[PDB]
């Protein structure tokens, strides 16, 4: 109850087994007077006005005063606080390549969060975005394991504030969570928790390298997915939590389940036969925190009473979760919400700027047509046109209400300042040149549930969003608006609805009479020479029209060259509150993009996978219908400028004489970047490192290094770059990581295209 | 001759025991048989003959050449020999017997030519629609492809269980693709194959062991890298499995190229001399079509990387096998007057005719179907497949590509065309007018140069063609003049096959503003409508034809569905014409089923109906997640009416439970409930209700042809080896588990067509 060493948690002896049930987290509420009258370790989901009573019944209502450890999901910014600071999605902020100001938005994020009664935050994602189709796509940083490592360990100290594994976290920080732990981004169909074939070589090939580095830089907390992997739920699977997170890794942070895996293992995968088993089998694998399986209880008391699960493990796990609480101080300090500082930091103008330098490089030019950027002055009438043009809700995304997960705020984020593309452009960044917006499109239709209009309960099904019927007036009216005006700003995209859980998409096709109006407007900025531009704001890549990308035939042309389709193209993943300034400031010259694809668009659904990092080994590269060039590649983007790359060249670093390079060696290599444009840029130098042989086939290449590079019109810097050769590895059948002897390719430029690429080789020995 | 084992003999010279070697052959014999070559593939027919000469007048040692060529679905590359429907399209009849009797017959016309060999059945399981090879399959189901590829096992063998006293009559059957090569990443030609030893057993090895246990003579390695790994190397697949569990004792031999292929195509192997090293380390018999395999395996001894003991083994395999054919006695000349009387025989046009009369499914009859003969007057034919003779034959038949000694394709003599079978109607002047409607594609040249392949020309590469209003407009003229429009629509051979997978699955050209014109004019006048799809694989049809597709979608099958009746018939063969114009006519009732689920798009894959449990919901945002026909679909002319299945015995447990060792004996009652007589294949699942780990919900394990007279009724009996009700755990092995089982019997894989009993296992 005092001050002694954390050792003596060991006086555990008072906790019944009933007690014991500290292992599980429920679903707030709210009845905590029932919630924490159950012997429940942690809740989630919390209302704001209530994470103040929590703590409250804990201190007041309970027989041992054991504190919560209260989590909830702040994905992109504090998602479910009123007036939080909302930034940009994962994949949005992936979209800037920039590590210093993602931690930047996970230290203000965890500043509001800490301040309000919630210890820990479910992020941030780790997952990789390998199917275009998977819904979560918005919740990654992309498609490449180094890039996610790089975000997520920038993201991972911005929320702990520094703070690593057994350290005090600081009043102003939240604990980080590793979610989803691992192989949920890869299932069969891109479907939500379908089946992973995913191999312990595929694991350690392409989805643990991110776990495993914020796991040693001491992630607070790791989250188990959902998905059967080979036949085996993570919660249940040995080799990921006992041979790798625990075992190889020496992970010593706290584990949860998602959201009720130990009931979903038995009645929607039919792996467990019963709740008993389920628990027993959780318990014996090593979980600590259960998520929302209210069965768990009862299930894992009988476990113990029947002989099946010795209570041992329950006081083991009893005993890392109290060591948690113990670490963070919770004991004798809660940290109840802090109304003062609520008033203080949250919404601050400081945060706002912050995620305004952040969103300003969050959005990717694709396309420039020449027409970009748009001169303010020269223009008198803008027309913006598209569904997306003024939906601010849909414009913050999923994982921020009111996208469903909570009730609390149903109207969502308050209008007062989300600034939509409408409002920043320009009816915020320029004078009196006349900005009228239309519709143009619906993206859905609500049509009642085909089975019923209402639950076995009696409350109401809720209508589903079918693909909206084409409206030719809301076209008619944006085709007038778009002759009567200088310039076309088309804004369009998805919306909640086709985001997210059990909503993957398998058309990634803009829904509803977007096709058409894209259509119809290009066919009059062609006919007229009116200049248009298409900003997607959307959750993922999407499909576009033949109007704005080309046609995808055997042969097709490149998409981001100037004179494909009609007009030039942005992409705005999810921008958060202030993501239509920073659109509009792009589209008239305020400020230079600096955005550059985290993921590959694919042409047509039945390209995929799309993923840069191909594996070798096609017979021929075409289909005989679709060309397998995607549409925009890893790492495209433009800016309003031009840049000139030197050689690549090899400086130093090997210690064979020769050689010429060892494992334990780190390469050094330099280039020259020249800006020979018109105006300051910023160039993402990206670095790739490719195996040339392999014993076991590997892809060709692979990102593994990278670095945002400023330059003023004609200056010239020398872009430097080190890689270790403990990078440049493989996997072996084993699923063993390996640094080979023999040739490699050190690629360095623009994208992940290899005719953007300048090649230079070393060789391992 | 006298001896017995004695013969196999290292004379060799000194390796000449590169009798490993399987060569390209056309047209320098003397060069490959002096290269000691002991096989050679691809060898035209009039020099079948010169290849046996040329070993017994111009080689030091007279060893007989084993003989081998890609008779696919009868003898594909010999002009005039009967052209069976593909394997999908077979698969379509789920008749093993006359699958059976189509190898049986495919083997009696290559067995008098100098071949003695067949790579063939394949056992490849169509996974992903995309795929090129789909055409090639028996569909997406292990038991199913089990099942028809033992029976054309069988056909092409004789019966002979090798065994082997190989009859003059048989030839060798090849397992390909061994294993894993139809699931790959994209459904690209040989991409990577993400598949752990645990998901090959479960969906890829079963017909491999069957097969391999019941005596195919060779098997054939894939092409593609498995986890790393390509099949040429891959231990577990040739040592612990193939030769070790399964204890197999025929012969082996790469795909094309597979050995150089490591090397300059996947960068695996550092030269070729690793990599003919580690083939023949892991077991390999037979190379196809890699030379420098000859001087990469020398080497390799000379250096000591390669135990020459190893290849001294691999000549006595290969060797054994050319001995136990008879080869050293009779090397199975060609016989001019066995080909006279045996290929393309009135007997072979009996067999292809009643095998691929069952080899079409009717997906849809919104009611106008069959047609009366005596009260249609004029019938337009109208599409770019309609009179299309080699491309409805398909890939794997010259002309296809693959040979270049019968360039103008089989004899269009001996194809009945669906525009042919204009001989049944009506009978002699209902006219029967033809328009094309649509092209499929333009022939472009392949960039970048049409050599250096090397000086032969490269073909030319297939692009989607340009709508052209005129022929459509010319075809509804024709319909609106006629009482009936047949649209015969599908794919050519530059869309299917290696290097050639499909990514959206749409038929190309103006097909599609075609179909919709002609649906248009059927609404607008009422004439009746039927779409024939002749295609290598499942595609995608317009909404006109199938409905609109969205997160919700009318069941495709139904009647009032789109516009018109849809049959499919996968790559129907030489008489394929005809069935099809009988099954219009009613001269034929249909009695096919869907061996494989038609997707409804690109991005509903996988659709095959064994999906795994576990998903969070069942659509997709913006699409259905039922697809347009599923496994086991079909119609028939008349009406089928199911009883409900029971357990009737085999349990020997003293509980009434089933033992691992038992077998599950059901009936379930059909009757003919309409008024002509038909033939329903009746489906019989087992579904694992809880399992260790997870696992589909229902498997096909049996199936029966029936025939009713109307209004007859019979009792269908299954047996269904409880050995047989089994899931894979982590450890790759296939186990019985005790628990509770459900058996659903019935119409197709959709559950609301089956009906359901259960039973428990124990111990
Ligand atoms: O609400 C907490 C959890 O809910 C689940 O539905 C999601 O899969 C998790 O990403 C999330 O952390
Ligand atoms: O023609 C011999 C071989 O050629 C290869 O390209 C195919 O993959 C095999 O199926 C065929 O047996």
């Amino acid at each position: 109850a005092g001050e002694r060493i954390a050792d003596l948690l060991s006086r555990m002896t008072l906790e019944e087994k009933v007690g014991q049930m500290m292992q599980l987290d429920a679903r707030g509420g709210d009845l905590e007077d029932l919630i924490v009258n159950k012997h429940v370790g942690s809740i989630l989901h919390t209302s704001p006005e209530d994470l103040s009573r929590a703590a409250k019944t804990v201190n007041e209502k309970t027989r041992l005063g054991i504190p919560l450890i209260i989590g909830d999901d702040c994905i992109h910014g504090y998602s479910f606080w009123p007036g939080a600071t909302i930034f940009p999605s994962q994949l949005g902020m992936a979209v800037s390549w920039d590590p210093d100001k993602v931690k930047a938005a996970g230290r203000a994020t965890a500043e509001e969060v800490s301040c309000t009664g919630v210890h820990w935050t479910f992020s941030p994602v780790l997952c990789i975005a390998r199917d275009t189709r998977w819904g979560r796509v918005d919740e990654t940083f992309g498609e490449d394991p180094m890039l996610i490592g790089e975000l997520a360990s920038a993201m991972v100290k911005g929320y702990q504030g520094g703070a690593k594994a057994g350290e005090a976290l600081p009043k102003n920080a939240i604990l980080a969570c590793a979610k989803h732990f691992a192989g949920y981004s890869e299932t069969q169909g891109g479907r939500d928790a379908s089946e992973a074939d995913l191999s312990h070589r595929k694991l350690e090939s392409w989805f643990l390298p991110p776990f495993e580095r914020v796991a040693k830089e001491g992630c607070g907390t790791f989250m188990l997915g959902y998905e059967s992997i080979e036949g085996v739920p993570v919660t249940f699977n040995k080799w990921l939590l006992t041979d790798k997170l625990r075992g190889a890794w020496k992970y010593n942070g706290t584990l949860i389940t998602d959201w009720d895996n130990i009931g979903r293992s038995v009645w929607e995968q039919h792996v467990k036969p019963d709740y008993v088993h389920a628990a027993a089998d959780a318990v014996k694998a090593g979980n600590d925190l259960v998520m929302t399986t209210p069965q768990f209880y009862e299930g894992a008391i009988e476990a113990v009473k029947t002989g099946l699960l010795d209570e041992s493990l329950i006081d083991d796990a009893v005993s890392r979760i109290l060591a948690l609480k113990f670490r963070l101080g919770l004991f004798e300090d809660p940290r109840l919400p802090d109304a003062e500082r609520i008033k203080a930091v949250i919404g601050s103008a400081e945060h706002q700027q912050i995620n305004l330098e952040l969103v300003r490089e969050s959005i990717a030019l694709l396309r420039n047509d020449g027409a970009l950027p748009f001169a303010a002055n020269k223009v008198k009438r803008i027309a913006v046109v598209g569904p997306l043009a003024d939906d601010a809700q849909n414009q913050l995304g999923d994982w921020t209400g009111n996208s469903g997960q909570v009730s609390w705020m149903p109207d969502g984020q308050p209008r007062d300042m989300i600034t939509t593309v409408l409002d920043g452009l320009t009816q915020l960044t320029a004078d009196d040149c006349e900005v009228v917006y239309s519709r143009g499109a619906n993206v859905i239709d609500l049509v009642p549930d085909p089975a019923g209009e209402f639950y076995p309960d009696g409350q109401p099904r809720p209508k589903i969003g079918v693909s909206a019927a084409v409206d030719q007036a809301l076209i008619d009216e944006a085709v007038a608006n778009a002759r009567q005006s200088d310039l076309i700003v088309a804004v369009v995209g998805d919306v909640v609805q086709l985001v997210g859980e059990t909503c993957s998409t398998a058309t990634l096709e803009l829904l509803g009479g977007q096709n058409a109006l894209l259509d119809a407007l290009a066919a009059v900025s062609r006919e007229t020479g009116k200049p248009m531009v298409t900003v997607l704001i959307s959750s993922k890549p999407q499909v576009l029209p033949a109007s704005i990308v080309g046609e995808y035939g055997v042969f097709a042309k490149r998409v981001s060259d100037p004179e494909t389709g009609t007009g030039s193209i942005l992409w705005a993943p999810n921008p958060g509150m202030r993501g239509g300034q920073a659109i509009a400031e792009i589209i008239l010259g305020l400020t230079n993009p600096s955005g550059r694809l985290p993921i590959t668009f694919p042409r047509h659904a039945g390209q995929l996978p799309v993923y840069y990092n191909q594996i070798r080994g096609q017979h021929g590269d075409r289909y005989a219908d679709l060309t397998q060039d995607p549409a925009f590649a890893f790492g495209e983007g433009l800016s309003y400028t031009t840049f000139a790359y030197g050689e690549p060249t090899i400086v130093g670093g090997a210690s064979n004489a020769d050689g010429t390079f060892a494992e334990t060696d780190t390469v050094h290599a330099e280039i020259t970047l020249t800006n020979t444009g018109e105006r300051a840029g910023v160039e993402i130098v990206q670095a790739y490192i490719g195996d040339i042989v392999t014993s076991y086939s590997w892809t060709d290449r692979e990102l593994k290094a990278f670095q945002r590079v400023a330059l003023e019109p004609g200056e010239t810097k020398t872009v430097a770059f080190e890689i270790p050769v403990a990078n440049c590895t493989i996997v072996d059948p084993d699923a063993n990581r390996i640094v080979e002897p023999g040739e490699f390719e050190l690629l360095i430029g623009h994208s992940s295209r290899r005719e953007d690429l300048k090649r230079t080789t070393f060789t391992v020995a």
